Order: structure tokens, then sequence, then C-alpha cells
């Protein structure tokens, strides 16, 4: 594929939308390939993560954490503009799990406050995968201070299950599940600093521990809960993209199943059914497809129980519609 | 189907059995689709976890950990009676991984001391199941409390593996793991307390380091030796259902393989052949079938060997039958 | 087959190399069934794991961390011959994964000091396996000196894909995971001792929390990169074997793929496809294929990026050829 005939390929420009939603793109590919532009500024941002006011200094892609997911499709282009404002700190890059060469493209997009960037890349392969800053020296650091994502390469013909029976869903959100490290005083209190750079002698002796202090979706205890609760109705198809750039996760959806699970996070393994919980490792992505049969509030977690439930990695769907009792009921509700 | 057509169904009362065995059960499904039933009171009992006599106040499922593994096929409804007895002290219910609807079950089936309630959930899908306490508020506590079980969902027509061909088993053992968190006074050595909650507080901080004190089989260390080793012969064909509610486990036979392993623990996901050490996520149950070999003593671990050997996670299989010494041989014996 | 059948196959006499090289071997077996034979003498020395001149005794067969690679063809036999040195001050032994009785060989091949041992068994099932020591009571302390290695166990008509087309390499490495628990002083220094049994209280003590202070590849921070680092050429097809014997491990290769993982290490399973991050689970081996596509650096890593970048998890390939500017291309260059 000459470098002609790339430059004779369609543009098309991509507005990205903040998680766990998804921008505009469709399931099958509209016509051949394309190439995908997409631009993201990197935010250095105080985010708090818990109720109790703890703080991080977030190294956010499109100022989020995680950072917004990427729909192209295989044999796409996907052309990223990465820009780093005068008002940031630190020299930040651009890790795509998807991409080949240069570690990905961090070895091309490296960028000091002030700069930015243009990457392409050929997605070759199907699936959802991570992207991360990555700088020489201090990659994990950047990676538990938020500056992570995921992107999805969409085959073609959309979706499949495992014996060729395509597969449409109507809603699709991305759990982006961040671990974090952060420091205390010697009273068990989380401490506070004035600058990222100020932190990272503390944070560097967190992360050691390999024990998260935060295990958390979308930047913060509670995100994907109330007002950012991920909703759908019984009958409708969703599609539940999860990540962890750095550490091993085991998603879980209460009261659900994944009916079909890419654990891996690609489209041409054949996925897992019928799944109660899926395993996504440190460093990728996965995607679970399930149908809703009963509405209520269900719980999407981390199945570490601790990890959900007292370090924070812990989302809520709320799905309305109408009660099966075939598939459940209170025969005899609580009573003496 | 309506709720004449569940009432029409025949009904059969199964008596449980303790873990590591299985209730009587057939492989393959008896006629239609039945209720089955089941009926499990819940004990908070001390129980000793350790040869030491480190003691756990247990949250326990018909009075053991695991609870005991309930055995329905494929679109059974499963039926249970779950009682909390007046002399418990706290609230419980159950998650049924299996089940859809209500948090798997928990939504409808919150019982305090002095209550009892019955639900039924029609078993869609067949695979080995977590089920599991889960009070909001107070999820993983009673789960690391030992208040967690697993049930068997047989296909209608018994197992198979993945290209068709039918499994059958001689005999099914259900190996409940479970990670403890037991606080320690400042000489390092095991807190005892008089109630439940007197632990909660010095509990939940050993939880946090994510780092369980003990790794178990069958409710402590070492409950599956001696003269409650497992037991298989040459040529017996075992299933090994295992399960861990809330942290990953990756179970070996030393001495053995996984012939075929549902790592998922989903019969409609192909096993994987020829294991040496599976992967089961926290949050799931998975099963290993093994045709014995060859007699002599095995240990059956999680393959963390620090877990396995340090913090409890070995099981023995005493096995009878003929040394092949084409299968290994020792050419020369240990010598100067 | 019969005693006078087997007493006829072929010896083979083979010469191990040190990982992550591989000795001579064919794809396609050669011939029928052989008795393949090795030899391996055990090293116990202090090695220093760090560039701050920390030490371990390492317990090491053929006296590196990891044991090399031996490489057989399913039906098979391995024999090896095991010998422990007068000089050496422990007991040791084998565990092989892919054998089958006396829990892998420990049973029939523990050798003081002074003593030496011959093992067979046959290989009946293809795949990378894990091999450890294992001394009753005293296996992890073994397994995480650095005792273990693998072995491949190739299929008699070499590797395949999951449609049964020929994968052919042009080169395999063997990346042995470690895992090491070296004490500190309460300054935070890491102690030495003087013999490897003075270190034991101190080193379980460290085990026991769960958190290895060196995460590791061919036995030592950096031991991979640099002047070390593997090589490829672009077009170049190279088989990565990874093995971890107590912990588990997500293998990354930055800036590449796997194209076909075995991630549980066995042939008959299908592998995955276009994988970014595979999962091994501690007590197994796992194996990816990878074509190069583009020239330069490559990290290889365990992507927890702290195990990886913090703890010393990290490896280099270095990779000849033409760039590939349709897969990547910088648009533009960082630029103010
Ligand atoms: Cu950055
Ligand atoms: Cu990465
Ligand atoms: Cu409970
Ligand atoms: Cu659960
Ligand atoms: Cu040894
Ligand atoms: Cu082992």
């Amino acid at each position: 594929a000459t470098a002609a005939e790339i430059a004779a390929l369609p543009r098309q420009k991509v507005e990205l939308v903040d998680p766990p939603f998804v921008h505009a793109h469709s399931q099958v590919a509209e016509g051949g390939p394309k190439v995908v532009e997409f631009t993201m500024v990197i935010e250095e941002k105080k985010i708090v993560i818990d109720d109790a006011g703890t703080e991080v200094h977030a190294l956010a892609f499109n100022g989020t954490v995680p950072g917004p997911l990427m729909v192209v499709h295989q044999d796409d282009y996907l052309e990223l503009t990465l820009i780093n404002p005068e008002t940031n700190t630190l020299m930040h890059n651009i890790d795509f799990h998807a991409a080949t060469g240069a570690l990905g493209g961090g070895g091309l997009t490296e960028i000091n406050p002030g700069e930015k960037t243009i990457l392409r890349f050929k997605a070759t392969k199907p699936g959802v995968f991570v992207y991360h800053c990555a700088p020489p020296g201090m990659v994990p650091w950047h990676v538990v201070s938020g500056m992570n994502g995921a992107i999805m390469v969409l085959p073609r013909e959309g979706l499949h299950d495992g014996k060729g029976k395509a597969l449409t869903y109507d809603k699709i959100y991305y759990v982006g599940e961040q671990d974090f490290y952060v420091p205390r005083d010697e009273n068990g209190k989380y401490k506070k600093y004035e600058a990222p750079g100020d932190a990272y002698e503390d944070t560097v002796k967190v992360m050691r521990t390999l024990t998260p202090t935060h295990v958390v979706f979308n930047g913060a205890v509670g995100a994907l809960t109330g007002d950012k609760a991920m909703t759908a109705a019984v009958g409708e198809k969703v599609l539940i993209v999860h990540s962890q750039a750095n550490r091993d996760t085991r998603p879980h959806l209460i009261g659900g199943h994944g009916d079909y699970v890419w654990a891996t996070g690609k489209f041409n393994t054949p996925p897992d059914v019928d799944q109660e919980t899926w395993f996504i490792p440190g460093g990728a992505a996965g995607a679970a497809f399930y149908t809703f049969q009963q509405p209520g509030i269900y719980a999407y977690v981390n199945h570490n129980l601790i990890e959900a439930f007292e370090l924070g990695a812990a989302a809520h769907f709320k799905v309305t519609g109408e009660w099966n009792d075939d598939l459940m009921t209170s025969v005899l509700a609580p009573s003496g």
C-alpha cells in the first residue's frame, strides 16, 4: 500500500466524547479503507478520586481518565494529533498496542510542553487495544497517573460470534479501570502536592508495594454510579469495553452475564460464552456482549470484591423494562 | 414458560452433602425440566483454619466453608430455601452467578436473624458458577468470612469435549478455595474475637493489603489431607470443580494434568486440553477432568507455591493401582 | 509399547545451551520416537541480581536462572541425568509438569550433595511446560531461588495454527521469569548471607507478603537488554517461550504483537491470535509466535509496568531491516 494510494484515501475527522460514552461510528464499515483523524490535547490536572477528597495529579489524554475510546475499522489508518500545551510540566508520548513499530508510536511521539505531533498507523488487527503514555525511564508513573485509554478496531463486517452469526449491539460503553498509588502521611492520611513531579518519589515507593490504594472506574470511586450510571433496557444488546493498562482485572456484571466475551480483546480469537466473570490482564483491553433480560440495578465490578467494594472498582447499570418471573422469582419473600 | 407450566413441573428435593463431596445426581438429565429444591441454614460459627488453632468467625452456608455444591441441569429451576436462624447476628442473602436479575438473587433474599426466604431461578446456561452472600455495604467481608460456594448446571446431555464426544466422570469433588484475612497482634500472632462484628475493623485493614494470611481448601490448612485426602484409582475419571469467589487461583494437579479444563467454568466454552496449570479469576468457578494413569500421592494446589505451601492451598489425592514404567521410571535411583 | 520396543528405541545425547538461547533441534521430528538424553549439574552460587549489588543464593539447574530449555517431540522420552555435586549444601530434585507420576518426578529424584539420578519419562502431550525443583517441605523456597526452567514438547509434525497450516519459526528464545524475595534490614538495605540456609527464615517472611522485591528475566535486572538484547530481522518468524514457575505474568512485545499465542502453553489447545498482551499463570509456560514487520528496538515486558520498569521485568529485541511507512509513519514530528 503506497504513499500515493494512502493519500488518495478518504479522510474523516472524528469528534471524541468522554468515557464511558463512545463517539459516533458505524459497526459495519462504510465504504473502503479511510484515514480516520483524531486530536487529543494532554491536560495535567488535579482529580479528586474518593469522598475523602484524595487527589491525584492526573496526566490525562483529552483531559479524562481514562482517555477517550477511538473507534476505527480493520485496515483503516488512525491518524492522531497529540498536543502537549505550554501549561504542562512533563514530556508525554503515546503507545498504541494496536500499532506496529517504534514501540507502538511512543518512539515517534515524544512531545515537550509546547509541542505537538501527528502519528499515523495502519489498524491491521481487529479488536480492543490499550493505548498509553510511556516516556523512557518514567513509563509506569505516567500510566498509573491515568495516562492510558483504549481503541476499538472493528472488523469491516462488524462483530460476529464464534460460528459466523452477526452480533450487533444497540449500546456501547467504555470502562477504563485505573490503579492509583496515593502516598499517605504518618497518620495514614493521604498526601497532597502542588505539582505532578512533587509526588514522584512518594508515589514510586507506594507503586513498589504492588498494592494500589484505589482501584476505580472512570477516574474516581463512584464515578459510574448515580448521575453517571450506565443505562439499558430489557432486550437491548450492550457492548462493554474494559481496559486496564497496568494491572489485572476480573470484570463481572452482577445480576447479568457476559454472553459473548472476547477476554483477550481480539475479534479473531473466538469469544468465550455464558461468562460469569472474565479476566483481562494488565496491559490489555477486553469486550463483553450482553442482552439484558431483567430490569433493575446491576453492579458492574472487578470481582476481587475487596477491590470493588473497599478500593472503588464498582459501577452501576440502571435497566428499565418488565420483570421476568420465569428467569427469577421470590417464591417466599424474606419473612419470619 | 408460564407460572402454570412451572407449577406443572415435577419437583425433586435434594439432600446436600458437605464439600469436597457432591450430592447424588445423574450426569445426563433424568426426564424433562424439574424444579430442584435445596434448603440451607446459615451458621455463624467459630472455625479453626490451621494446626496452630487460628480461629475465624465463619459465616457459613449450611455450616461449611465452602458452602455445598448444588447440582441441576440446564433449564431446570433451582429453588432455594435459605434460613437465617435467630441465633445469628447479621443479615445475609445469596447471589447466584448462574442466575439472572436482582443481583443474582441478593436483592430478593435479604434475611435478618429469625427470617427465611425461597428463591427460584431458571438455570439457563451450563457450567459451574460461584454463589455467595453479598449484603449491600458489607459484600467482601461476608465472602472472605467463607460465605460462598458453587453450583454446577450440567448440560441435559451430560458433559462433552470440544468436538461433541461424551465425557463421563467416575467421581466428582468440589474444592472451594478461601482467602482469609486474619488480624495479628504486635508479636505477629493472630487475634481471636468474641463476636463476628468485633473482628470487622481489624479485618478490613488486613483485607485492604490484598494479602491473605491464609489461602485454604475446604475451610482450613490441610483440610483435604490425611484421612480426608481425596481418592482415586488408575484409570478412574475425576472431575474437580474448583471455586474462588474473591481472588484469583491457578489450580495444578502435581503428578497429573488437566486433560479437559473449562477454565472459565462454562461448558458451552470449549475446554482447554493437556493443561499443566489452569487459571480461575476471583469470582468464578472452573472444572477439570482428568483420568489417573499413575498410583501414589498427588498434591492438588494453587500453583503460587508460596500460597500452596506457606499459606495453606494444598490438598492430596491418594491413588491406588499399578505403576506405569512406560510413563515414568527411575533409570538410576539417587546414588553416589 | 512393549518392554523390548522401549529398550530398542534410539538414544540421543543432547548438549544444552544457556537461556535465552535454545539447543539445536528440528521442528518436525526426525525419525520415530527417541529417548532424548540430557545432563544437568546443580549449582548453588551467589548471583548479583541488580545494579545495587543485591545478592541471592541461586539454586540453579545447569548453573543458570532459569534452567535451560529441553526440546523433545511428542512421544519421545526425556531422560535426565541430574547431578548434585558434593560441594553443594542442599538436597535437590526435579518436577516436570510435562511428566506423569511421582509428583512429576520429584519423588524419584531426591539427591543429596554427592549424589546423581537418572529419570526417564514419556512426553505424551505437546506444549511448553515448567520444570522446577520441589523438595518436600521446602518447595517454594527452592523455586523462588531460581530453581526452575521449562521444556518444549513439539508436535511430531511441528507447529500449526488453528486451521492446521504449518507455523515454522526462524528463531526461538526462552525467557524465564523469576520472582525473587530478598530480605532487607530495617534501613531498607538488602541483606547478605554466608550460606543458602542462613537466609531461609528471613526469605520466607518476605515470600509471605506475596510481594517480590525483584521480577527479572534471565536471572537479573537488565539481563536481556543492551548488548544482551535478543535479535531479529524484519520478515523473521520468532517463537518466544516464557515461563513463570511460581507467579502470574502478562508478557507483552512493545511495538509488536503475539500473532499466535498458546497462552496455556499447550499445542493441542488452539492458539489465540493478534494478541496485545497474553497471560501465563504462576506454574506454567506459554509460547508466542511473531513475524517482525518493523526494524528498531522493542521492549518485551511483563505488562504490569511497575514489575517491568521498577522491578526489572523488561527485555529488549534489536531488529534489523527497512521501515514500513504504510504500517506507521510520523506525519508531523515533535515540533513547537
Ligand atoms: Cu505522559
Ligand atoms: Cu504497553
Ligand atoms: Cu452473609
Ligand atoms: Cu459475585
Ligand atoms: Cu533445589
Ligand atoms: Cu509445579
